[PDB]
Protein backbone atom coordinates (compact mmCIF):
# COMPACT_ATOMS: atom_id res chain seq x y z
CA UNK A 1 0.00 0.00 0.00
CA UNK A 2 1.51 3.24 -1.52
CA UNK A 3 1.78 5.49 2.19
CA UNK A 4 1.77 8.22 0.20
CA UNK A 5 2.11 12.17 1.85
CA UNK A 6 -1.81 14.07 0.93
CA UNK A 7 -0.51 17.27 2.61
CA UNK A 8 -0.52 20.61 -0.39
CA UNK A 9 2.37 18.94 -3.40
CA UNK A 10 4.11 17.07 -0.52
CA UNK A 11 3.41 14.02 -2.94
CA UNK A 12 5.99 11.84 -0.99
CA UNK A 13 5.14 7.91 -0.87
CA UNK A 14 6.38 5.73 1.67
CA UNK A 15 6.36 2.04 1.89
CA UNK A 16 5.76 1.80 5.81
CA UNK A 17 2.74 3.61 7.44
CA UNK A 18 5.28 4.58 10.38
CA UNK A 19 7.64 6.51 8.02
CA UNK A 20 4.41 8.39 6.90
CA UNK A 21 3.33 8.86 10.43
CA UNK A 22 7.09 9.98 11.27
CA UNK A 23 6.61 12.55 8.27
CA UNK A 24 3.36 13.82 8.69
CA UNK A 25 4.37 14.92 11.82
CA UNK A 26 6.59 17.84 9.82
CA UNK A 27 3.13 19.42 8.73
CA UNK A 28 1.64 18.28 11.91
CA UNK A 29 2.90 21.62 14.10
CA UNK A 30 5.91 23.99 13.48
CA UNK A 31 8.46 21.40 12.39
ZN1 LIG B 1 4.42 15.69 3.43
Amino acid sequence: RPFLCTWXGCGKRFTRSDELQRHKRTHTGEK
